[PDB]
């Protein structure tokens, strides 16, 4: 379907200006006018490309034998019967030349003789494309194309086009009056580069859909690096004394986050855990709760699993992973089993898929899983920070690679992701943005670097099109949207040699704004820049914890419903993600405060409805009661509080209360206005 042989169709008579590359399956090598420019529809010479595979005599002819040479295996058979053996790969080359045509397009055959004189067209079966990669194999050696991709250099350098035709893909040269109006995309890349962001899959095996269906769409971009991008999602524990007596565990969900620590020169995978500090009777310690004594151990087990946010599958090893308590205080060593994993993970996705149980870190009748243990004060030390932190390589394993012989994508055993990893790092600009649910998603896009001659072969990567490309912001009139948000409502952080790199050339543009500039600002390869949703605070590790006042505040203001039982209100889910949970009270007339759930552990009292709305629970930590208001004139008050006001323990004092907690009045009304 993607096989067959390789064409360049020249306007001029020399192979100088190519107007439309494609392949086709048979000996078929037309292309009728109704498929292609305009005056530029007429080719005066053009190059097909090669093998061919059969066992017999036979005589090659075309359907214009004399303007036409043709070489297999490099002799002249055309400008006479040749002997072809079964299982045998020979290369093909054909030249035409025609000085004037009078017809648009192409008609265009190659035939072939046998010896029980059948003349037929050449059959698909029998054609292959010649092989487009960095290196020939046993089979099918490689050889105006500098890095063998299958573009012409001339077209890379200048910009073209693809069109996706039913049969197959033309790729044509890029021109303003005709592509921009009908709106397609307009590809550069290095005619030197075989892959323009370094990573395993060619310009052309991009463009062309002769590559793995599950690297990211934003990845078939020849300037935007297709590689995994992996982390551990942890979903929930349970702790465990270390050994007939009861069940005296502690369970708590957890909220993990892939993290980002500045923007930064790092490439490492590690994700933050949140243990869930809220309500789980009694408010025993955890060593009280489960027997734990100063000599003893605790265990640890988990559900887990593996996110892919980056552009490309992995297929047979999954990375290792520590996890790790404090700083450094490596708890357990995480590994999956080498080319025996039950599936894929495909960008955008998790392992196992959601569909489909988590991975339990002690899997039930697994006998060699390894106790996940802590001694008695690294057990205190969790209690207290009720954090932990999942550190993963980059070790990915095999590429699924496209097979230009049989025009079949497969793992190929002799590709590997630490082999292209380093010099996509090393020739890419970073961009991490969390525009997207506010998780943090990295990209990487091809750009220049001055100081190397080979990446200043590449194309000029702007700012603004980076963006366009690697997350898809648009322009629909005049300004930079992702997803109907504007840019300007994004913040730019950079790490410090690109930020001066990026002060320079405003004072060079004379330029006070960068965002009314993006289209003029230039990416360089390692620069690293961190693209952020302004509504929001960010702790270390760019997770969003907290917002202003006056957008919580805001994000409130719309109530569908509200009694004694509760609130019923329509909450942006970002909103939402900042927010551990809300503390209500009623205020006598005198001014006096009655906090009904008064407890640090007690403010987990919203609930995402199935209908998206929000609902906020009186009733949960008032003993089942809807509240009583002994008086109209009473106030209930209501407060969101934020991740960074959250209070994760007793205080010092050993007091549980609110007291002294930071939270923000996102509602209050009187009894009779309730
Ligand atoms: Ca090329
Ligand atoms: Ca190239």
């Amino acid at each position: 379907s993607s096989q067959g042989l390789l064409g360049y169709y020249f306007s001029d008579l020399n192979f100088q200006a190519p107007m439309v590359v494609t392949s086709s399956t048979t000996g078929d090598l037309s292309i009728p006018s109704s498929e292609l420019p305009s005056e530029n529809q007429y080719f005066q010479s053009a190059i097909w490309s090669g093998f061919i595979k059969v066992s017999d005599e036979y005589t090659f002819a075309t359907s214009a034998d004399n303007h036409v040479t043709m070489w297999v295996d490099d002799q002249e058979v055309i400008n006479n019967k040749i002997r072809l053996e079964k299982g045998r790969l020979y290369q093909i080359k054909i030249q035409y030349q025609r000085e004037n045509p009078t017809e648009k397009g192409l008609d265009f055959k190659l035939y072939w003789t046998d010896s029980q004189n059948k003349k037929e067209v050449i059959s698909s079966d029998n054609l292959q494309l010649p092989e487009l990669k960095q290196k020939s194999s046993n089979s099918r050696k490689k050889r105006p194309d500098r890095d063998n991709d299958g573009i012409p250099d001339s077209l890379e350098v200048e910009g073209y086009t693809v069109d996706v035709k039913n049969k197959r893909t033309f790729l044509s040269p890029w021109i303003s009056n005709i592509h921009e109006k009908k709106g397609l995309t307009k590809y550069k890349s290095s005619p030197e580069k075989w892959s323009t962001a370094s990573d395993p899959y060619s310009d052309f095996e991009k463009v062309t859909g002769r590559i793995d269906k599950n690297v990211s769409p934003e990845a078939r971009h020849p300037l935007v690096a297709a590689y995994p991008i992996v982390h551990v999602d942890m979903e929930n524990i349970i702790l465990s004394k270390n050994e007939d007596s009861q069940t005296r565990t502690i369970s708590k969900n957890t909220s993990t986050s892939r993290t980002h620590t500045s923007a930064g020169f790092s490439n490492s995978n590690s994700s933050t855990v949140a243990i869930d500090h809220s309500l789980s009777a009694g408010e025993r310690t955890w060593a009280e709760t489960m027997g734990l004594n100063t000599a003893d151990t605790a265990r640890l087990n988990a559900n887990i699993r593996y996110v892919n946010t980056g552009t490309a599958p992995i297929y047979n090893v999954l990375p290792t992973t520590s996890l790790v308590l404090g700083k450094n205080q490596t708890l357990a060593t995480i590994k999956a089993k080498e080319n025996q994993l039950s599936q894929i993970l495909a960008p955008n996705n998790y392992y196992p898929s959601k569909n489909l149980a988590p991975i339990a870190l002690n899997a039930q009748d697994d006998f060699s899983s390894t106790p996940i243990t802590m001694n008695y004060n690294q057990f205190l030390e969790l209690e207290k920070t009720k954090q932990l932190r999942l550190d993963t390589d980059q070790v990915y394993g095999n590429i699924a690679t496209y097979n230009f012989e049989n025009g079949r994508v497969r793992v190929d055993t002799g590709s590997n992701w630490s082999e292209v990893l380093p010099q996509i790092q090393e020739t890419t600009a970073r961009i991490i943005f969390n525009g997207k649910d506010l998780n943090l998603v990295e990209r990487r896009i091809a750009a220049v670097n001055p100081s190397d001659p080979l990446e200043t072969t590449k194309p000029d990567m702007t700012l603004k099109e980076a963006l366009k490309i690697a997350f898809g912001f648009n322009e629909p009139n005049g300004n930079l949207q992702y997803q109907g948000k504007d840019i300007t409502e994004f913040d730019f952080n950079f790490d410090q040699q690109t930020s001066q790199n990026i002060k320079n050339q405003l004072a060079e543009l004379n330029a006070t704004n960068i965002y009314t500039v993006l289209d003029k600002i230039k990416l360089n390869a390692k620069m690293n820049i961190l693209i952020r949703d302004k509504r929001f605070h960010y702790d270390r590790n760019n997770i969003a914890v907290g917002a202003d006042e006056s957008v919580v505040k805001e994000a409130h203001r719309e109530v569908i419903n509200s009694s004694t039982e509760g609130l019923l209100l329509n909450i942006d889910k970002d909103i939402r993600k900042i927010l551990s949970g809300y503390i209500v009270e009623i205020e006598d007339t005198e001014g006096l405060k009655e906090v009904i759930n008064d407890r640090y552990d007690m403010l987990n009292i919203s609930s995402l409805r199935q209908d998206g709305k929000t609902f906020i629970d009186f009733k949960k930590y008032n003993d089942k009661l809807p509240l009583y208001i002994s008086n109209p004139n009473y106030k209930v008050n209501v407060y969101a509080v934020t991740k960074e006001n959250t209070i994760i323990n007793p205080s010092e004092n050993g007091d549980t209360s609110t007291n002294g907690i930071k939270k923000i009045l996102i509602f209050s009304k009187k009894g009779y206005e309730i």
